[PDB]
């Protein structure tokens, strides 16, 4: 059946809901998935790492489960986790456990806990609202605002790094491509390499954010190939790991 | 300045936000107002009259004020307030204040707080959250998500029945016309009715909402029209009040 993308309407920890992001996350139909935080008007101090927060994980660092009337439950164990990679202090560790809540309105609230200060301190509860949104238009549209059927022939397509010294995964779903790229051995922004593409309607892709030195070694073609297929980018392998056309 | 069309993302009164309605706001150029709020899945209950709510006005019943930093006061006076029209229990009475913050994702987040039980008891705060959209699109198109530029050619158009027999307005903002046509002198949800009306591609027009055993009272075209000049539809004449090709 479907991947999905979804945009996020608002982040909220305290009384006060807020978004300050353009913030994208990406699930493949295999179920591999990556959330791309960029801030729409970052400051001075937050120019070197423009992202609120940025994370991915092959479908195995999830586990989701339905119950049936909309409510879905995902614990994740993040494979990509900016927090852990930059040492962020004051910043969750370990499994994060969320609940999913479809609306009438066909968007999604997502709730959980989170353990800012440790595993044995007081908890802070979030709520996230997410729109889902159609994959293969250029432009951001909102998917069934009124109970209808969506069904998309939207491609699904995940590249994983296959070399020691990197970690890896773009996915391809439609015409919006989410992607990163990390140096094993690193523990500063100078490892971290995103991309956010998209494919318009003229066939021409074009780069709607780009971080890091390495971003030429992440491919940004998905032409003619196959499930399995190995694809080298300036010397980086990249194995296709999902293949649904 | 810009004629808005808004859609209501989430609902909130309490600790639970949620959202029940397809709901969209026109925000004519002139500043003329409507805003219908069907359910989605509406309950047997709800069967008879499936809208959360539904209000409307000429520029004249709000108050507009900056205070300039993405943030404007809006109190409403309302012409068509259903709630009063129908005499519904528990329902607020009067003016209305709310505020409006814009946000950096675009979004803007609606405030107030409304006297339900009578100016001289309890007031409940709510907040609604909004999402721009592009009403020269036949699809839910979001604008400006990461603070582009958005400039809107979309025609803006209302008209304003003249029969001393109903009160009317329609509001048509690029593709999309919402309006409601009501009996003076009823209290009741026959005395009312609403249109959503949407021009496809193909320039066919599609009821997206027709309630009300006047629907057909209400002008679907807007074609060959001056402002102050009249149209009409099955024997009822609406004035041209705002016309912006």
């Amino acid at each position: 059946h479907m991947p999905a993308l979804l945009k996020r309407l608002l982040f909220q920890v305290g009384p006060h809901p807020n978004e300050r992001t353009f913030t994208l996350s990406s699930v493949s139909t295999d179920g591999h998935y990556i959330s791309l935080r960029p801030f729409v008007k970052p400051s001075g101090d937050e120019l070197s790492f423009p992202f609120e927060w940025a994370f991915a994980g092959t479908n195995e660092t999830v586990k989701a489960n339905d119950q049936g009337n909309g409510v879905v439950t995902q614990d994740f164990n993040f494979w990509l986790d900016t927090n852990v990679y930059l040492n962020v202090p004051n910043t969750h560790r370990g499994e994060v456990n969320t609940t999913w809540k479809n609306w009438d309105s066909g968007c999604v609230e997502e709730t959980g806990a989170v353990y800012p200060f440790g595993a044995d301190k007081e908890s802070v509860s979030f709520r996230e609202m997410w729109q889902p949104v159609d994959p293969s238009r250029e432009d951001l549209v909102i998917v069934s605002p009124n109970n209808e059927k969506f069904s998309s022939n939207a491609r699904s397509i995940v590249l994983k790094v296959t070399d020691e010294a990197y970690d890896g995964l773009v996915i391809v779903i439609g015409r919006w491509i989410q992607g990163f790229l990390s140096q094993k051995n690193n523990n500063t922004i100078e490892g971290l390499n995103f991309i956010r593409l998209l494919e318009k309607d003229s066939g021409k892709s074009e780069f709607l954010l780009s971080y890091g030195k390495e971003v030429n070694k992440i491919p940004q073609s998905y032409e003619n190939l196959k499930k399995g297929s190995t694809v080298t980018s300036n010397g980086l392998n990249w194995e296709v790991i999902e293949y649904h056309a």
